[PDB]
């Protein structure tokens, strides 16, 4: 393999693991429904369900994410195509991904199996998630959000616990970010949209960087932290204070880092670079913190 790497300043370990994935991602040609067998379901969510399947002609165990769509067969090659530049987005911070294709009403989008799930399931069996592994999620999310931002032209628009996952080798990832215009133009009880993007405002960077204050302070917490009606959740977030982490259990450095992704006004609010300076990412960025240790032994593991 002829690696094209030196693009992303990667430790030793990050450049071993992201060269692994792409090794094992050259068993796999053309996807098709055919070639695909379950295991078991992931889980599922609003848009489509996660199952856990072996490639067949590969050997390879992935993640097949189906998302019913049965529209103009034009429009849904224009889906299938925005998610082909998926193929590009090569980051230790973005979930890898094998391909996408169209079969019997059904987009499939095939992706690295992370064994660890989404931050939402971990959050169950943990109850809350310590500060200083929320310090090393801080920055996995920060550095994946600024790889899709300055590499790819791409925002997130859905940042949220259940869109962060994690593995038995500790690695923190992103997933189902905004890659196909038309897949969002073709496509409840917690919410984690920024006050100005349910008020309709264009989206931003800053709307991604609220998602992820709200999905911190949340996983902090132990629950969602506004609180429940519909109209009720919404006018809470546009209309009423953004929620504080508590005091006494928390460390200022991480309150002034939640405070400072949750300012109501996006123009006050942090951007990616004054975040990734913040004291909290420095001391987080400075601390030894076993979490693949800690991720196996809150939900047993390896
Ligand atoms: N690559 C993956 N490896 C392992 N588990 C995964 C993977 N992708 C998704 N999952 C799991 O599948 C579950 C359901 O996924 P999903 O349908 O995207 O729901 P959601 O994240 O809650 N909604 P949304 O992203 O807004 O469409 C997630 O909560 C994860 O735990
Ligand atoms: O559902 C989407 C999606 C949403 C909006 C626009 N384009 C795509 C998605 C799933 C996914 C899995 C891995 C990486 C990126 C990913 N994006
Ligand atoms: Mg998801």
């Amino acid at each position: 393999l002829y690696f094209q790497l030196e693009e992303l300043e990667l430790d030793e370990q990050q450049r071993k693991r992201l060269e692994a994935f792409l090794t094992q991602k050259q068993k796999v040609g053309e996807l098709k429904d055919d070639d695909f067998e379950k295991i078991s379901e992931l889980g599922a969510g609003n848009g489509g369900v996660v199952f856990k399947v072996s490639h067949k002609p590969s050997g390879l165990v992935m993640a097949r994410k189906l998302i019913h769509l049965e529209i103009k067969p034009a429009i849904r090659n224009q889906i299938i195509r925005e998610l082909q530049v998926l193929h590009e987005c090569n980051s230790p911070y973005i979930v890898g991904f094998y391909g996408a294709f169209y079969s019997d009403g059904e987009i499939s989008i095939c992706m690295e199996h992370m064994d660890g799930g989404s931050l939402d399931q971990v959050l169950k069996k943990a109850g809350r998630i310590p500060e200083q592994i929320l310090g090393k999620v801080s920055i996995a999310v920060i550095k994946g959000l600024t790889y899709l931002r300055e590499k790819h032209k791409i925002m997130h628009r859905d940042v949220k616990p259940s869109n962060i996952l994690v593995n038995s080798r500790g690695e923190i990832k992103l997933c189902d970010f905004g890659v196909s215009g038309q897949l969002i133009d073709s496509m409840g009880t917690r919410s984690y949209m920024s006050p100005e993007r349910l008020q309709g405002t264009h989206y931003s960077v800053q709307s991604d960087i609220w998602s992820m204050g709200l999905s911190l302070v949340e996983m902090a917490v132990g629950r969602y932290p506004i609180g429940m009606a519909i109209f009720e959740l919404l006018d809470y977030i546009v209309n009423e204070p953004p929620p504080k982490l508590p005091s006494g259990v928390f460390s200022l450095e991480f309150q002034d880092f939640v405070n400072k992704c949750l300012i109501k006004n996006p123009a006050e609010r942090a951007d990616l670079k004054q975040l990734m300076v913040h004291a909290f990412i420095k001391r987080s960025d400075a601390e030894e913190v076993d979490f693949a240790g800690w991720l196996c032994s809150t939900i047993g593991l390896n």
